[PDB]
């Protein structure tokens, strides 16, 4: 089939119709030069189009890369995973290898998978009862059944997003419709000059074609539809490794670009399970022992387990977390919860014939005990009502423990703290989305005081709102300019709803931002809609995953941020491809547009044909090598993209026209020894642009970031056969000797260090990208202005905070 | 080339009949107003 | 790290001179690179570190 998907890109495609169409008419006239010319080209075009796809395949199919055990008339037998009908139940042990997407039943010791079926990366998450596993995914701890929802399970889903991408579409296929034209006006502008040029010095009309010919191979790249559209699709299944299945391939490209991220608490920035404080206990006789007492007041049957509870027998330190608190206590009686009374006590004996008696209860129903059991009455009822208070400017919800000798005394023991915590790599998330260029606003539906503390936890910044009172739902006193540098401005937005959502998103975009909003639930999908890329973070509903532009399925911030890493890798190959293919353009219809306009020569038919198989070498290393990412966001900036291009051109042209005319002298200039005007120039054209891929492909200056050995090895390899054309002088006049081509090489290596730092202080500067976007710098706000801004923020939520 | 470059931009358009940009709310008094307009059809309603 | 790439870029600027204006008055690779054994030596001072 591999040479069945060979003839299909030379047959279908207009653009190779009209190739052929003139491979016809060259050798029906048998004009044979021409021939193996533009059959170069198909076999070119149509062969970089299958080594690009035979790329994008075995990535695929290797995102494609087996048993499951289900019950059959209620019998335990064991199938392999091809015969799983999708709507039905398996049964899942610990070591087990996930079959299908299925969510788990119930769970009695709550399950853990690793999501890191390519990476083999070592972490895992915890799954639990009615939550959605998914394929290539292995077991580290637990065991349950789960309902299989499908067998086109995400993966497969996004397998078919890549097949189907091969023919090509998205955003970025509306940028390649406009990048596409432009180098089709900038071919015909060349042929405007060598027509013209060609018409004064009369040339007959074969030479004025042999010279289009040249023109239209080196100015029309036909392999950027099928590079950056490939780059896509392959970074669509690198995202998917990443556990980020995009809906459409323009949220690479988006994601990309994103600039701020308002990123719900529950599931991102917080574990969204109940865990416990020791150092933020009160000064009770044991903050050790008090942890102890709790976890004797709770039943250690799934009869009793309340979830508070079950949070409590798994918080010990020591080894025996689970048996030390069944230790030899020998339970006679518990009482349970009763919703009136918020009251669990259980009485255990002593091994000394006593008979203790341990309490669990909210704080206002544990101090109702003995209200003078404790010395200082009065003040015991306001330390502990002002540090359950400071619990509470902690957001921390409270529950309080009491003991008994055993005759009837009450002995307040204390209050422990538990609360949802941030997830252990959040902190370093914050900090290094921070260092990606974006700013992360937690948008929250906890108080302003609950959800200050939890800026401070992460060190995002604690300046939240009220939604509400701040406006967002279309009242306040605030002017809209002031609301929106509120909005603009804010770390977070507590006691939010999905009305305010929309809110956030569509300020900040009247600001021009590109918002990502996370969105779980059902009524958060108008907001992922209108945000500019709507991500569904794991545990959404169908509603949030078929509205959001990339659905995910690693809960947390670092996931999200490492596809978003990942997709500024994505977009930075497709770009930097884009910036050179369109250079080399440039380069050589100024040259040899200039060429034949001033000098009625160019270089050879044939090698004109060999630059252009040059540089789609390129195309496949450019897919294979490791990505360096900006920090900063990409967003496309075809304005700078066709100012650094064609300085890049114009620059490799002055570089290319120093080298022929110095060649116009006698003695030969260049040439040492003896040479060729073309050997040399077509080495001198095939090393400095195929080292322009090492430029273009930094994010920062061709220096930092060292290329891939595919790259380097495919540019060298070019880079060696275009060095033993010129020597041997292939399609060349004469032969080169070595002591030229080390001149050429040499001068080449110079222009190389030139168009790295013309492509660097150019790709940097604000100054640069001012000047080609025609953008002035029109709202800068005064510093002084900004300062007071900037407390006038500090105060007004400090006042949200104050409302309670 | 000439004609779609030069019948689309409004460079041209503002070049040719020599008017220049005179009414250009601002940034933040466009958003200023849009809000005010949200607020008073919002007390336009409750009148009843 | 930063001025050390200026003054790198400053030896490029000038043998890229060096280079261009001995290849017009074509001069052998031998006396080229003569030359720019002399640029380098004054060009990049690694004494600065
Ligand atoms: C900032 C913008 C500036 C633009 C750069 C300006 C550079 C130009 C500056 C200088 C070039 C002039 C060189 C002087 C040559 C003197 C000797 C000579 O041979 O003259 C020749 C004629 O000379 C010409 O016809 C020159 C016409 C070229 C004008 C191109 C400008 C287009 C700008 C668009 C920019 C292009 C971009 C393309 C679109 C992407 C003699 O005629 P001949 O008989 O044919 O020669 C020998 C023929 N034979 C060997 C077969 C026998
Ligand atoms: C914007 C960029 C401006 C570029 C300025 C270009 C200035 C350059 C203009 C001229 C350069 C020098 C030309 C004369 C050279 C000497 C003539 C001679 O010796 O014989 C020649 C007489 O044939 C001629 O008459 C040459 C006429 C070329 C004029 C082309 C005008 C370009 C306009 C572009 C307008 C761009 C519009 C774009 C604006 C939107 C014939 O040559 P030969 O005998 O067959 O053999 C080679 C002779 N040689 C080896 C001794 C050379
Ligand atoms: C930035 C500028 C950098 C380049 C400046 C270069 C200035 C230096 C210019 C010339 C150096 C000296 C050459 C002649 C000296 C010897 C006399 C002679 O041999 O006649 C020559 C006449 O051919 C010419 O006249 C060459 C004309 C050069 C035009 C350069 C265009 C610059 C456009 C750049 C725009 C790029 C930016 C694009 C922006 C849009 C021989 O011609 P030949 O038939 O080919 O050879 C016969 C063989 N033989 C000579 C060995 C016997
Ligand atoms: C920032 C840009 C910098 C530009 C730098 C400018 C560089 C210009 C510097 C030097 C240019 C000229 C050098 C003179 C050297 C030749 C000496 C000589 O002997 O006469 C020669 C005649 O020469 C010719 O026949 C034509 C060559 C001159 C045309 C050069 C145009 C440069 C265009 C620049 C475009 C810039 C546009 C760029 C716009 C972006 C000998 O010819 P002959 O008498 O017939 O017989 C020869 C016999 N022999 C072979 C045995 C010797």
């Amino acid at each position: 089939e591999s040479l069945v998907v060979k003839f299909v890109m030379f047959f279908v495609g207009p653009i190779q119709f009209v190739m052929e169409a003139a491979a016809i008419l060259a050798a029906g006239l048998s004009d044979w030069v021409d021939f193996g010319v533009i059959c170069g080209l198909l076999m070119l075009n149509a062969g970089v189009g299958f080594v690009q796809e035979f790329q994008a395949g075995s990535i695929v199919d290797e995102l494609k890369k087996n048993t499951a055990v289900v019950i059959r008339d209620g019998q335990l037998v064991e199938i392999p995973a091809n015969e799983v009908v999708p709507g039905d139940i398996l049964q899942l042990e610990d070591g087990t290898v996930i079959p299908t997407d299925g969510r788990i039943v119930t769970e009695d010791c709550f399950l853990q998978i690793d999501q890191s079926a390519i990476t083999g990366e070592s972490l895992a998450v915890d799954k639990h009862y009615g939550d959605q596993t998914f394929s290539s995914s292995t077991v580290k701890r637990g065991e349950g059944f789960m309902v299989v929802t499908a067998t086109n399970t995400f993966v497969g889903r996004a397998a078919a997003l890549v097949n189907k991408a091969a023919g090509g579409q998205g955003h970025f296929t509306e940028v390649l419709n406009g990048i596409g034209i432009i180098l089709l006006v900038l071919v015909i502008a060349t042929l405007l000059l060598v027509w013209t040029a060609c018409f004064y010095r009369t040339n007959g009309i074969v030479r004025i074609l042999r010279y289009t010919l040249g023109i239209t191979i080196i100015g029309v790249p036909v392999g950027l539809p099928a590079v950056v559209t490939t780059t896509m699709a392959v970074g669509a299944a690198y995202l998917a490794k990443k556990q980020a299945i995009v809906q459409k391939l323009s949220a690479i490209e988006s994601l990309a670009g994103v600039e701020i991220l308002c990123s719900d608490k529950t599931g991102t920035l917080t574990k969204n399970k109940l865990s416990l404080h020791e150092p933020y206990t009160v000064e009770g006789v044991s903050p050790d022992d008090l942890m102890l007492t709790a976890c004797l007041a709770a039943s250690r049957k799934k009869k009793g387990l309340d979830a508070i509870d079950k949070a409590f027998l798994k918080s010990l330190k020591q080894y025996p977390k689970a048996k030390d608190a069944l230790t030899k206590y020998k339970v006679l009686e518990f009482h349970p919860f009763d919703p009136v009374s918020k009251k669990v006590t259980a009485v255990v004996e002593s091994p000394e014939g006593e008979r203790i008696v341990c309490v669990k209860g909210a704080p206002l129903f544990v101090l109702k005990t003995v209200e003078e059991d404790h010395p200082i009455p009065e003040d015991v009822h306001e330390n502990y009502e002002n540090k359950v208070a400071e619990l509470a400017s902690r957001g921390f919800r409270a529950l309080g423990v009491a003991r008994k000798r055993g005759e009837g005394h009450w002995e307040i023991l204390g209050v422990m703290p538990c609360m949802d915590p941030p997830r252990d790599d959040t902190a370093q998330t914050v900090s290094e989305a921070r260092h990606l260029g974006l700013r992360v606003k937690m948008l929250t539906g906890d108080a302003v005081g609950i959800a200050k503390e939890t800026c401070r936890q992460l060190g995002l910044g604690t300046n939240i709102y009220n939604a509400e009172r701040l406006g967002l739902g279309g009242g306040g006193d605030m002017p809209g300019s002031e609301l929106a540098d509120f909005v603009e401005n804010a770390d977070g937005f507590a006691e939010v709803f999905p009305q305010h959502k929309y809110r956030v998103v569509e300020i900040l975009q009247n600001r021009g931002y590109l918002v990502a909003m996370t969105g779980d639930g059902v009524n958060d999908a108008p907001s992922l809609k209108k945000a500019d890329t709507g991500i569904a973070v794991e545990g959404a509903t169908d509603a949030a995953r078929s509205a959001a532009d990339i659905v995910f399925l690693a809960p947390g911030l670092s996931a999200i941020i490492d596809a978003l890493k990942t997709s500024r890798q994505i977009f930075h190959r497709m770009y930097s491809y884009v910036v050179y293919r369109i250079a080399l353009s440039l380069h050589l219809e100024i040259f040899l547009g200039l060429w034949i306009a001033i000098l009625d020569n160019s270089l050879d038919i044939d090698l004109i044909v060999f630059i252009a198989i040059f540089a789609d070498v390129a195309t496949l290393a450019i897919a294979y090598d490791n990505a360096p990412y900006s920090p900063k966001p990409v967003k496309w900036n075809l304005p700078r993209l066709w100012g650094m291009s064609i300085i890049l051109g114009i620059v490799l042209a002055i570089g290319s026209w120093i080298t022929l005319t110095t060649m116009f002298l006698p003695k030969g200039g260049i040439i040492q020894n003896f040479g060729a005007m073309n050997g040399i120039m077509f080495l001198q054209i095939s090393l400095t642009e195929n080292w322009l891929i090492f430029i273009t492909r930094a994010a920062g200056p061709f220096w930092s970031s060292i290329p891939s050995w595919q790259l380097a090895g495919a540019v060298f390899a070019v880079d060696i056969i275009a060095t033993m054309f010129t020597l041997f002088g292939w399609w060349s006049e004469n032969w080169t000797d070595i002591v030229t081509v080390v001149r050429v090489w040499i001068w080449s290596i110079g222009i190389f260090c030139v168009l790295g730092g013309f492509y660097y202080e150019m790709s940097t500067s604000e100054a640069f990208d001012r000047l080609m976007n025609g953008k002035p710098m029109k709202e800068k706000k005064s510093t002084r202005s900004v300062e007071d801004f900037m407390a006038a923020m500090q105060r007004v939520s400090t006042q949200h905070e104050k409302e309670t």
